[PDB]
DNA sequence: GCGATCAGCC
DNA sequence: TGCTGATCGCA
């Protein structure tokens, strides 16, 4: 059963052919500054392990490596590629990433091993890495013999994989997708990773030493306010405290016990003064524990910078994740806790932040692919979409509309943009059902190309058995034929709402695409820091603002042609705060 | 370790 | 709608 393979001890030319099946091992779920822990190389000539202290010392390897016309074939090239970077090690050539492409066929098999993209067609020739390093407290790295026929077992099922693949990708009409969309942006995302985002720690530290005291005042009040002390952060103890001791009416339970969700707690308010105080302890807390002492335990001591890994195979709709950490979740909305922007500054002396957003982005795309005449002809005017739906659904001239109905049309705009759904929407306005439908059905007299398209949509789901977005990314619905109505309807609304998001995500990531290869064509100093579903953010020498307040809109507006513009909001300032 | 709870943004 | 991650409780 055992695979065969040299364990050499010396490079030689024989494994530096043209194409090769190539595996740079990094155990460690974060890759940057992390070892690599063995290489694996399999080519027409055989299969090959080398010990990483010998191959990257190798000037013929490296080479090898960094030659663009060697073409090499792997799973997360971007764990490889980072990895090499912090080695200062150039990764090129990557034609084929395995990863990539079972992301594409089907990103809800959750495709996290070369195992388990094997398994999609039938290969099992490989150990799922969760085998062979174990998991949590007891994940390791086994001794030379297992770890290198591991390597070889994945490589070996790389190398007969990747026509499988390819030629699936091509009947779906996502050949393209791969090779010119996804596996660029791979390329793109390590050198953004790599880069960082400068933290001012002390900012950062002294925001969490004010927290820490109104966490102080507020604790005690509560406690002042309850006639005694408790844990807080127990939805148990509190909810015994809200619900018994101080007799506060119960509008929603949950599975384990009481509800204290902070729409509920809000309901309550009028009640008791605790109430108040509850919120806005969990307001603080909120900071403290995720942002100030989150964000200070990633930031590298050295440069006083994070490396976010931006996990590209994760989300069923085609669009980015960020984790440790998640810079894409960085408050906004309310002001103490948008302070923690002015935390992130640009990496050098006399360089500045440059911030540029989509506006309304899917609503612009659900306008294209439902080619609603007067949404179209709304974007078109560039008007406010929200004032212009209380108009259209509530009947009314734009001075007639109330701050009240904007607020409405607004959600109701959410919704349509989020699969519709009455109970929803009902929920989110804290109305009935029957009045959330009557919103919706009149919505649906004002845009009927809309309406067209979510009927469409949800019938050609259950038709072809998936739905597809502007690029052909793909998302299979299974449960849209399920007899069970909640199960069925999340289908329904994943069919309605992956063609908006999805698009909307491969439009900013060829925006990405196209931005890079216009900077370095300027020859700018201007690079990529972050990307956030709709925005994306860059640093560059204060003398470039002026060129990217011109290049960068462009660039985004111009990355697809729909029936309705592109429009893209900029700003910049000293840090990601002031890029306001 | 792992669920159920909560809350941040799109 | 799509996410990440915190603290709690239990195991
Ligand atoms: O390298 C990122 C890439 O690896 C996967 C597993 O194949 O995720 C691993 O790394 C992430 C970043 O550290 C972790 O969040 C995740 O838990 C770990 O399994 C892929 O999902 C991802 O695309
Ligand atoms: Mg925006």
């Amino acid at each position: 059963a055992k695979m065969a393979f040299t364990l050499a001890d010396r490079v030689t030319e024989e494994m530096l052919a043209d194409k090769a099946a190539l595996v740079v091992e990094v155990v460690e779920e974060n890759y940057h500054d992390a070892p690599i822990v063995g290489i694996a190389v399999v080519n027409e000539h055989g299969r090959f392990f080398l010990r990483p202290e010998t191959a990257l010392a190798d000037p013929q390897f490296v080479a090898w490596l960094g030659d663009e016309t060697k073409k090499k074939s792997m799973f997360d090239s971007k764990r490889a590629a980072v990895a090499l970077k912090w080695k200062g090690i150039e990764l090129c050539g990557v034609s084929f990433d395995l990863l990539l492409a079972a992301y594409l066929l089907d990103p809800a098999q959750g495709v996290d091993d070369v195992a388990a993209a094997a398994k999609m067609k039938q290969y099992e020739a490989v150990r799922p890495d969760e085998a062979v390093y174990g998991k949590g407290a007891k994940r390791a790295v086994p001794d030379e013999p297992v770890l290198a026929e591991h390597l070889v077992r994945k490589a070996a099922a790389i190398w007969e994989l990747e026509r499988p693949f390819l030629d699936e990708l091509r009947r779906n009409e996502q050949d393209r997708l791969l090779v010119e969309l996804e596996q660029p942006l791979s390329s793109i995302l390590a050198e953004m990773e790599f880069a960082g985002v400068k933290v001012d720690t002390k900012r950062l530290e002294q925001m969490g030493k004010e927290l820490a005291e109104q966490l102080g005042t507020v604790e005690q009040r509560i406690y002042e306010l309850a006639g005694q002390e408790f844990n807080i952060n127990s939805p148990k103890q509190l909810g015994v405290i809200l619900f018994e001791k101080l007799q506060l009416p119960v509008l929603k339970k949950t599975k384990t016990g009481y509800s204290t969700s902070a729409d509920v707690l809000e309901k309550l308010a009028p009640y008791h003064e605790i109430v108040e105080n509850i919120l806005h302890y969990r307001q603080l807390g909120k900071l403290q524990s995720t942002y100030i002492e989150g964000l200070l335990k990633v930031v590298r001591p050295d440069t006083k910078k994070v490396h976010t890994i931006f996990n590209q195979a994760l989300t069923q709709t085609g669009r980015l994740s960020s984790t440790e950490p998640n810079l894409q979740n960085i408050p906004i909305r309310l002001e103490e806790g948008r302070k923690i922007r002015q935390a992130f500054v640009p990496s050098e002396s006399d360089w500045l932040i440059f911030a540029a957003d989509y506006s309304q982005i899917e609503l612009r795309v659900l306008a294209h692919i439902a080619e609603d005449d007067n949404l179209m002809e709304a974007f078109r005017r560039d008007l406010d979409i929200h004032t212009k739906t209380a108009m259209d659904i509530f009947q009314v001239s734009e001075d007639e509309v109330t701050p009240n109905m904007r607020r409405q049309a607004k959600a109701v705009n959410f919704g349509i943009v989020y699969g519709i759904s009455d109970y929803g929407l009902a929920q989110n306005l804290n109305i009935s059902r029957k009045e959330a439908a009557e919103f919706i059905e009149r919505y649906f007299e004002s845009f009927p190309g809309v309406k067209r398209y979510m009927e469409n949509i949800v019938q050609e789901a259950k038709q072809k058995g998936y739905v597809t977005t502007l690029l052909h990314r793909r998302r299979y619905l299974p449960d849209i034929t399920s007899r069970n109505f909640n199960v069925r309807s999340f289908a329904e609304r994943m069919a309605m709402n992956t063609p908006i998001q999805g698009s909307a995500a491969d439009i900013i990531k060829k925006a990405m695409i196209d931005l890079n290869a216009r900077l370095k064509e300027e020859r700018l100093q201007a690079h990529l820091l972050l990307q956030v579903h709709d925005e994306l953010i860059l640093e560059a020498p204060k003398e470039e603002m002026e060129r990217l307040c011109r290049l960068v809109p462009e660039v985004m507006e111009q990355a697809v042609t729909l029936r309705v513009p592109l429009k893209v909001d900029y700003h910049y300032g000293s840090t990601w705060y002031d890029a306001k």
